[PDB]
């Protein structure tokens, strides 16, 4: 009894909402009349996937067993093609009940007359055994009205795409693979039919003596030895080759064979833009640093910097970005707060416990100055802070080594002057690439607004020093 | 009489402006001379299509006719090309009183002499009967004559051009779509002018005996068979093949088998290049998230995250973009006055009327407090509100389940602490993905500040608790 | 004297900078040597096409002169060779003196060391006489010693590229076009050459059995129409055909057919890149508008808007950029001070005209409110003003037609309620797309504040109302 | 003993961080088993050059002396596999050790199992000699099992592969390249491994009278022909020409052609997808400008500006971004402290040097007035100061030439307006294309607020004039 009804998975709580949402959902289809599907079910899910055997089945075969056969009339072929047309039959009973995702769900108002000013002229013929009642009522005119059975890639089409947009939302893919491997398929079944028309058409005519199978001498041979040959005449023209030795002399070889030149042209066209959508989407992060650091040098070239500062900019953006492009700044406003947070714990919670004034504190005083803190780094050379300078900021270290006029990972430097904010006495250089976490005087005033039992405490440390 | 003024249609509102501006632009056509035609009025509309239909139909047969058939003194013939003539020479008079889109309305001092300076000399070679005067005047020299017909191809390639323009700006069309159509409809033309070419070469050096036609024995057959076959020869030099067993020997044949194969090429090329560009623009929205995602996961290696802490960004980006990139800021920034408070009203309006307390508000006040929500997507396992905090921020649900230390969709938590502006004393956690809108004590402080009377209500409700 | 300076042109205007920033450079060319050249000179131009011209001329016609003709002892043939080998071997002492772009002008110091180190051998090489020495000395090893000459061709890319990043300095040129004009341009000399080759090769061997000379029979044919058959089968190698009845039997004709084969591969794969690359910049505008498009109907698909929201915030796109993308703050934000201002008094000057309080103002109290006017577009059925609001903005109407509760282009509303600031009285409704222009009452209050001699008239004016 | 862990060089640097950095590394090494080998120490970069010597010398020699030889007893053909598969086997042996980057170098724990389940089957087949253990215990068909070598690219794949990801971060490479040549390297072995296969397959069915080397007459010829022969139709099938005069007969060159057909097809097209992502990677700052000055063009077309302007707006684009697409204020936001004071004391210090006022004060004071100018660009005939304005702003001159109502480069003017905060005597004319430093009033009084004592200065000023 729900088998019918959307069940309740990853997808569904993706595309509905909580479990509340999918209730509501099922309550839907219940709404309906006596038996409804819905199109996210389990039923259309099995049933859909049996269709879709039978399909690549059908297509593959039908072609093979009507041109390079004797007869219709052998025993595995009737079987074979009986009950094929019978589950192809239920397909179409089936889709008056479930309902057209735009959903629809009320019978048999809007799926009825949506389904048949679609798609219901093309899978009734697909369908119906048409040249059994053409033999039953009345022979070599009953094998083109058999290929009425090759209509059912039109809803192979559909049940394919019926899928991979659930699966692109169930799972995290590529879109190009899914679309390149989409028309690898659509290639090889085109390719396939084709090396059958190579064949069935010299057959009709009773093979001539200029067609290519008497040329050969391969009339009496058997189907697998006849097939690869038209297979090889059919492939040798989808890919632009160049056959035999003479030119075709009959008039349905000739335009058969522009009709397979032009198709294989126009497949190959669109494997190359796909390929060449694939291959773009592989390198983004490089390809954009690349972009980036050529917007920076034709900054360069424009105020025509000297060569040594060329140089000690690209330095920096090598020991920056590492060649690789992001952008903290965006990717910390998309988070949440408590993945902000979590992120912060991991890199400068380790740095603020060395301090002695911040590790008697509350936890509640000190994440609010860790969201505060800068990323900088600086290069061997500069120098960090300046005698006589005000000293707004305090440092923290994480890599790197400087020089106070030697200072490891881990330590830090500058904290007395925010708390006296007075002229900073000392000079720092970086002996290498460093590093560090800035803190201003600002920055840590608001936090001290925020908490009053802190700033009680470092009134303590003011009159004692 | 108001056949050559521009009517009042959605493309002359668009382009001009509200039924006065069109007003103006009449009374400028008004202006001009005795009959003046303008050029987006219905009669050039009208006459456009004629000469287009014109145009497809001579450039199709005028080859065949020519270099095919016998004699150019067939009664059909001769017919058809004395009517058509016609027309294509009223075309070069009413060129003369159009004007210019550069709009030229002004007769005859800047149409005349913008027409004279650029596209006369083509359109008087293509308009009159040239071959007819050599002939009254004085026979296979005149056959090289008629091929001048074909440069009605430039007029043709002109008025294309003219309404695609058009048309872009009264419907929305994809612009990739129409230029493949253009090329595909150039490569088809000159793929049959090559398979006339093709035939037409030999005939005037009355069939050599190295020449194709004499080797394969196709003097006296029918147009329509060699007709085939010199148009697979010219299909088979475009796309590159390999056609016959020998070397061209004459020379003629060669250098215009080398011509093909250029021509062939570069428009293969094109080809290839407009298959991409149309590939390319199918999955931006899919491709972009694709993209930022890699500049995120740079952003986790650069840091050198944890690899759960990875796992959970992950998740977090998952539920909330989808796989598909969008910005609301910027989108909600493009829209006006009137459309943003339309969206507002179906997503934040049912929430907010649960809560008893904006429930009898005023609809003015109410909508002033919807546009300052924001949009918020938690995880199963982050705690959302946490004791010992100063509770800023309001929360209504949407989705999601969540438990206090269970509150399903719809419901709402923390709405007295933004009153009573004290500390709060429950915690939250969700018990799953949830979709919540958040109002801050200063977005609601401000609109409180924008009614007084309702500061009023909420004094009486703060002197009762 | 002064030919050999920097001229004062718009290129040395832009590379350098004023008139007096041209003149340094020329003090510069001044204070090196007795006479050197510098690179952006007449003198340098004028040579470089004259060398330009005679390294096309001596690429086309020196492999035909060789392969195909008889004997190099010929009248035309030696004062052809001795004049233009003077001629290039000038071009060899020349370089020592014009310094090298990286500028360099000093000698000999850097010029001839850096010279030496990087391209001396190979115009060494291709200036010299090299056969004739051997010739004097001491046959057909001297056909060899002649395509020493097609060492010109180093020289060629480097003078071609020298001209083309001038003029993309002195012009606006699309890249795109250039670099498909050289890679065209590469082609066509290679399959020239690869002609010639094809023809060589068996001449250097008497003439085997096996090769396709002493197959087709013209071994005693003009030189054209050798020309012409190599020239074939060169490009049908190339452009990846497939020639001939049977596989190539002598050695150096496999191996020279293969290399024919992968450097045509290659540029034609060169040439689709190009192609595709040209094609993508053609529609940026359009494109760019359709991935906004994309990922604005994506904002609408997560927050699942119901149908007549979609189709009005799409009528409503369409109507504002037109299917065409641009971003009007930016573009206000790079122009200078005197631009912004010749933008305004275009579209804003012509509706505060009819505003009678506006009409009598200063200039310099008027342009300070034009700065501050805001583009908006509204939509049929859009309430513009609501009763019971406060009405902070005054509307200039530009286009469209709003009735209160008829006003055409031109006109104006809502006036009266920002010198009252009191409560809006009417209701506007649009009814159709209206182009408004919005002014707040800050921005006023701001230019009021700006000019107390315009405060003093509008006290006069809330006096008399 | 050191030759295990990694060693401190530049890669090593980027990769951990500091000196200290490395050092818990090697600690990490010295605190697993006896001997284990870390993947970015000095043994196993020597040991991946010697082994990828030796697979490339394999890879090209195994397939050539297994198809055109005669047996496999020769005593060079012993000593060279012999010697060869014991350095395979040792590979082996030391890959248990490594440990897999990510590291993990726990042993034998995680690099044991890991290893196992990934990769151990290949390396143990492409390592062992299989075809003499089958020789020994028991003769065609040992030459199939002679080339599971070949799975020796499984391998080598993997070992370039390590390689470019480190030599990606030690310099600065185009990945675009580095694809491309690993594009090339794998087309070159396949097409040489299809070209032994070509001659491979007739050998082992005893050359049939139908097969290519019985018609063409090439069975008892030297191995070099042979193999010419054969290369030429595998690069034929592989470049999708067209072979021979008569189709396939037999049906292992039937399928085994259409194999090749379809590895070169997509081997080409992969190339053409690489070579035109390398293409759109050259011009880019070409190419953002062009795309800014389409919707620069587009914007102007929106409003419907005259002519004038149009052409004014594109002469002020190219005077300021000169075809040249950058963003000034990122690059300088994205830089340091130190470095942001480089590049303004190479453009802004030798104008303000001119100053009299701004020479004799202290380099404290000046710095911070140095970081607050602005570039600006104007016109000729543009006003830049007009006659009865407030004068907020003093300007430096760099280039151009103007005019008081003759200002040459290095000039200044409105100096004494922003002392005496009144009103603008005099109008400036700029007589061509100028290039200014701007300096508000507020940003100067700031500076005059950091510093009191240059506070005291200006003042003894203004009481003088
Ligand atoms: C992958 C392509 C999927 C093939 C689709 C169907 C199953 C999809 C899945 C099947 C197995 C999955 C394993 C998944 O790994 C996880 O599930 C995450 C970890 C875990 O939870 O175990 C990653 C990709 C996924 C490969 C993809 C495919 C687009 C549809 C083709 C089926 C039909 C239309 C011919
Ligand atoms: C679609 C391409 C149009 C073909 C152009 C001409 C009619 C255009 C129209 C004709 C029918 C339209 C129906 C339209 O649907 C609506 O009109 C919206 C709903 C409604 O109001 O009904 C969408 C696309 C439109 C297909 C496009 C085409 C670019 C020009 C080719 C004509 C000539 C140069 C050979
Ligand atoms: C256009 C390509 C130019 C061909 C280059 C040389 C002259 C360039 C000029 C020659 C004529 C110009 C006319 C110019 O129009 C104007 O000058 C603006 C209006 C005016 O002032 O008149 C636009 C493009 C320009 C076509 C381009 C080309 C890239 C270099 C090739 C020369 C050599 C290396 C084989
Ligand atoms: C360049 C490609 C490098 C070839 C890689 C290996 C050495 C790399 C180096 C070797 C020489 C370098 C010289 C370097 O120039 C400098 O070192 C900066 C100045 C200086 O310090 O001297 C620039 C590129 C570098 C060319 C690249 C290549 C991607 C790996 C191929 C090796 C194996 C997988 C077949």
């Amino acid at each position: 009894g729900t088998l019918l009804q959307p069940t309740v998975n990853k997808f569904s709580l993706r595309v509905f909402g909580s479990h509340k949402a999918v209730e509501i959902e099922q309550e839907r289809v219940k709404s309906a009349g006596a038996w409804i599907i819905h199109p996210y079910s389990d039923f259309r899910f099995y049933w859909d996937l049996i269709m879709l055997l039978l399909m690549v089945g059908n297509l593959i075969v039908l072609p093979v067993g009507i041109t390079f056969f004797k007869e219709e009339n052998s025993p595995p072929w009737i079987v074979f093609n009986v009950l094929s047309d019978t589950f192809f039959l239920l397909d179409l009973v089936l889709n008056f009940r479930t309902g057209i995702v735009v959903e629809i769900l009320l019978a048999p108002r809007a799926i009825r007359t949506r389904y048949l000013r679609t798609w219901f002229l093309v899978d009734l013929i697909s369908s119906i055994p048409v040249d059994y009642i053409f033999l039953v009522v009345e022979v070599r005119f009953t094998k083109i009205l058999s290929l009425l059975r090759l209509l059912r890639l039109s809803r192979l089409i559909r049940y394919i795409h019926q899928w991979e947009e659930i699966f692109h939302m169930t799972y995290d893919l590529a879109s190009a693979v899914v679309r390149i491997f989409n028309l690898i398929g659509m290639m090889l079944l085109l390719c396939h039919w084709d090396g059958c028309l190579q064949f069935l058409v010299p057959m009709l005519q009773d093979f001539p003596p200029d067609c290519w199978v008497s040329i050969n001498h391969m009339v009496n041979h058997s189907w697998g030895r006849q097939y690869s040959h038209a297979l090889f005449k059919a492939m040798s023209h989808m890919l632009c080759i160049g056959y035999g030795q003479q030119a075709p002399v009959g008039m349905p070889d000739v335009w058969l064979t522009m009709l397979s030149m032009i198709v294989g042209a126009t497949c190959y066209a669109m494997f190359i833009g796909h390929a060449t959508a694939l291959i773009q989407s592989l390198d983004s992060s490089r390809r954009q640093y690349q972009e980036k650091y050529k917007q920076v040098e034709q900054y360069m070239s424009f105020h025509k910097l000297p060569a040594d500062t060329r140089q000690r900019i690209h330095e920096y953006y090598e020991h920056r970005y590492q060649g690789k492009m992001f952008d903290e700044e965006s990717i910390l406003g998309e988070l949440s707060e408590p993945l902000r947070e979590e992120i912060i714990n991991f890199t400068c919670r380790g740095l603020v416990a060395h301090m002695p004034l911040f590790a008697h504190a509350d936890p509640s005083f000190v994440t609010a100055v860790l969201t505060k803190l800068r990323f900088e780094v600086f290069q061997p050379g500069d120098l960090v802070v300046r005698e006589g300078s005000v000293g707004r900021k305090m440092y923290f270290i994480q890599h790197g080594l400087l020089s106070v006029l030697r200072l490891t990972d881990g330590s830090y430097f500058g904290e007395i002057c925010l708390l006296t904010r007075g002229r900073r006495t000392a000079s720092v250089r970086a002996d290498t690439y460093c590093r560090l976490y800035s803190l201003s005087v600002d920055h840590f005033n608001a936090v001290l607004e925020e908490f009053p039992m802190m700033r009680r405490a470092f009134e303590t440390v003011a009159m004692d020093r």
